[PDB]
RNA sequence: AGAGACCGAUAGCGCACAAGUAGAGUGAUCGAAAGAUGAAAAGCACUUUGAAAAGAGGGUUAAAUAGCACGUGAAAUUGUUGAAAGGGAAGCGCUUGUGACCAGACUUGCGCCCGGCGGAUCAUCCGGUGUUCUCACCGGUGCACUCCGCCGGGCUCAGGCCA
RNA sequence: CCGGGACCGAGGACCGCGCUCUGCAAGGAUGCUGGCGUAAUGGUCACCAGCGACCCGUCUUGAAACACGGACCAAGGAGUCA
RNA sequence: GUCCCACCCAUACCCCGCCCUCAGGGUAGAAACGAUGCCCUGAGGAGUAGGCGGCCGUGGAGGUCAGUGACGAAGCCUAGGGCGUGAGCCCGGGUCGAACGGCCUCUAGUGCAGAUCUUGGUGGUAGUAGCAAAUACUUCAAUGAGAACUUGAAGGACCGAAGUGGGGAAAGGUUCCAUGUGAACAGCGGUUGGACAUGGGUUAGUCGAUCCUAAGCCAUAGGGAAGUUCCGUUUCAAAGGGGC
RNA sequence: AUUAACGAGAUUCCCACUGUCCCUAUCUACUAUCUAGCGAAACCACAGCCAAGGGAACGGGCUUGGCAAAAUCAGCGGGGAA
RNA sequence: GCCGGCCUCGAAGUGGCCGUCGGUAAUUCGCGUAUUGCAAUUUAGACACGCGCGGGAUCAAAUCCUUUGCAGACGACUUAG
């Protein structure tokens, strides 16, 4: 189908995504954000640490009233958590995609997190019940995952110079003095 | 049974659909929401990862930016990427600056002279036909200092923006 | 009667009132010269800077009001017919 | 306190340009004119409630452009352009798939920010308030992708015969039993379930109903009431049953 | 007008008793608190630091001053004429 | 004026002496200047920052984690590894 990025030729990369998971949406945005620009083995390590609570997820943006750790003092925040629910979605998706990439026959060796992202899923019902005899809503907020694999190269050393454009609309009082200073040094 | 300067799915009857249906009330009674894949199902064979739901390849089709959560697919609200600002709100009016991006205008035109090239037939007169009854068209004559077109060289004039 | 600066050039054949009368400053700007011919002039947007700037609708002598309605968006929504 | 110079700036005053409104003139033996046009001259411009004029848009109808269109109509997105004082009009780029527009007349269910407005959809609050009555769980093994709330064994506990035990009446209607299972439900999980799918299960001359009458309800004889119907139950009635 | 017995009916004093008080201290269980899973609602013009002034005679916004530095957790009951 | 050697300077650390080297109209001359076309900033200073060479000098810590209870709602704090 379309993903998001569109930039990245499928031919050179791998890519995996799933749709309309009952997980939460702004604990698996939390911890997406975490892991993007990092290498795949970086990444499946950290989120099994996550799951036996040996490294922390940082809350940035979804973190309103929440409690404080020192395995924030990582990321140089304060508020952090353990997402373990969202940590096994991700790890089954990056298996799946870096199954992709052996079949293709890339170098799983060195593979980059390139693109990554949550967006929200259509909501499910169900009821509570509230005193005088009021009846309120209970809400899941499910979420879609997408992400795409490429290798890491990180090799440019072309810089460029004046050859682009030269001083071309000159007036007749500057080619002037232009001449008479190459004389005068030669 | 035939029609219309009527309505076009929050409209028109409450009902374009298994609608006086599902559902509520002891009962008399109350009473909805809900139309559209494609010309044709041709509704995705096979391989691979996964406990499975599914993903990645590979197929069908004019199109999958049409996959049954299906024509087109707006706003509120949200994710990623890119650009920028932030010493107890922000937004807005007038006027410079910086950075990014961009519409026009201009590229020549008429005339005169000199040379070359090509074609005609320029003025006049005779016949025919129109018409605003004196002005034209067609046929014939014309045949090189006339008429028309192109190319080469020189000259005058007019031409864009800011001073 | 002589100097020094600033802003402006509407109109588009002739005709008029006149004068210092081969002509003119008299019913509204012409003459000469240089640079450049493109992002240089010009335009849109974003941001910093100087000055300015109370929330709309409504009743009321008097509204920014410690007076009432208004969390946000789409579609419907009120002087007609005999 | 009194007197004197110079200087600063209002949308006020003076001069110039442009817009509109009002007023006054010119223009045919027509080489003549959107005569509803064009040329010349002067003055003026604040505004709620309210009055009048001119214009711009929307859905349909008659006429006309011998109009545009699958070589792409309509709709939608666009810190890309041009026109208009303004409501608005026109063009470029992208998406898309079957119809649509200009001009003069005709016609109306014809122009939204408000009405604690109607229907639908969506935020901040916020991963927040909370998920704390009924004394309580622990070890090993097995099943399974996955076990605190599934099964076996072994410990520790509660109900304590006006029971958390064994059976019934009203009410419900398959919830009963076996096998299996992706999602949804069991406000944590779940391999378990009163959930989901496929099959099976209720046997009477003796237990009930059926028979009798109670409080009561309604037919028949009759009397009211326009009538739907009201009273009346043994009465002011020629009202039955037994044998060969 | 009196009246034995009776009263979860109203009132005054006495004995015993005590954390009602002088004057407050300590302990136990369940919360709150941190984590995994699950997950609402009221309310909302725009917002949210002050002193004075004038003003619809008690300003978060106006005028003149004081000042003014990211993002945040547990409590609290002055104000938001909540 | 750049360097080097001696002294000196504490309010937020400065000045002086000496030496080598380099430049230098107080007087008077000889060659060169044009064409930037009759104006168009006189692109010229000082500090910061970046990049590239060539030489020297150097071989460190903090957090998580486990632990303590002189501390504590959670972070943080006093300790040990
Ligand atoms: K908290
Ligand atoms: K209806
Ligand atoms: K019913
Ligand atoms: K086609
Ligand atoms: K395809
Ligand atoms: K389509
Ligand atoms: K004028
Ligand atoms: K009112
Ligand atoms: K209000
Ligand atoms: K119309
Ligand atoms: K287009
Ligand atoms: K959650
Ligand atoms: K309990
Ligand atoms: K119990
Ligand atoms: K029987
Ligand atoms: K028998
Ligand atoms: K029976
Ligand atoms: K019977
Ligand atoms: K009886
Ligand atoms: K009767
Ligand atoms: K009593
Ligand atoms: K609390
Ligand atoms: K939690
Ligand atoms: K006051
Ligand atoms: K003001
Ligand atoms: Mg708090
Ligand atoms: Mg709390
Ligand atoms: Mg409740
Ligand atoms: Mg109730
Ligand atoms: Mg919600
Ligand atoms: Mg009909
Ligand atoms: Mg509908
Ligand atoms: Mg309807
Ligand atoms: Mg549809
Ligand atoms: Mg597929
Ligand atoms: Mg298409
Ligand atoms: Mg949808
Ligand atoms: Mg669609
Ligand atoms: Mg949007
Ligand atoms: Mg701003
Ligand atoms: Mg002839
Ligand atoms: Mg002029
Ligand atoms: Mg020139
Ligand atoms: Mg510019
Ligand atoms: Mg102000
Ligand atoms: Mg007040
Ligand atoms: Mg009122
Ligand atoms: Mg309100
Ligand atoms: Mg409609
Ligand atoms: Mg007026
Ligand atoms: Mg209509
Ligand atoms: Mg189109
Ligand atoms: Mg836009
Ligand atoms: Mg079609
Ligand atoms: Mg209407
Ligand atoms: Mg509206
Ligand atoms: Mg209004
Ligand atoms: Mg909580
Ligand atoms: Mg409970
Ligand atoms: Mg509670
Ligand atoms: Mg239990
Ligand atoms: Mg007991
Ligand atoms: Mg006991
Ligand atoms: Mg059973
Ligand atoms: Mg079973
Ligand atoms: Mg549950
Ligand atoms: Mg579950
Ligand atoms: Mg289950
Ligand atoms: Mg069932
Ligand atoms: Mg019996
Ligand atoms: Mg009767
Ligand atoms: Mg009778
Ligand atoms: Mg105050
Ligand atoms: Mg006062
Ligand atoms: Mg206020
Ligand atoms: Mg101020
Ligand atoms: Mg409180
Ligand atoms: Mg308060």
């Amino acid at each position: 189908v379309r993903y998001a990025a569109t930039e990245i030729a499928p031919t050179k990369s791998a890519r995996a995504r799933g749709s309309y998971l009952r997980v939460s949406f702004k604990n698996t945005r939390e911890t997406a954000q975490a892991i993007n620009g990092w290498k795949l083995q970086r990444a499946l390590t950290f989120l099994q640490n996550v799951i036996d609570k040996k490294e922390a997820v940082p809350m940035r943006r979804y973190a309103g009233s929440t409690g404080r750790t020192a395995q924030g003092k990582q990321w140089g925040v304060s508020r952090a958590r353990w997402p373990v629910k969202s940590a096994q979605f991700l790890i089954g998706l990056l298996k799946n995609a870096e199954a992709n990439a052996d079949a293709k026959g890339l170098d799983t060796g060195n593979l980059i997190i390139k693109h990554i992202q949550v967006n929200q899923a259509p909501k499910q019902r169900r009821r509570t019940y509230r005193a005088h005899g009021r009846i309120n809503p209970y809400m899941s907020n499910p979420c879609h995952i997408e992400l795409i694999l490429t290798e890491a190269e990180e090799t440019v050393q072309k810089s460029e110079a004046v050859v682009r454009d030269v001083e071309s609309h000159l007036s007749s009082r500057q080619r002037g003095v232009r001449i008479r200073r190459a004389l005068t040094a030669a």
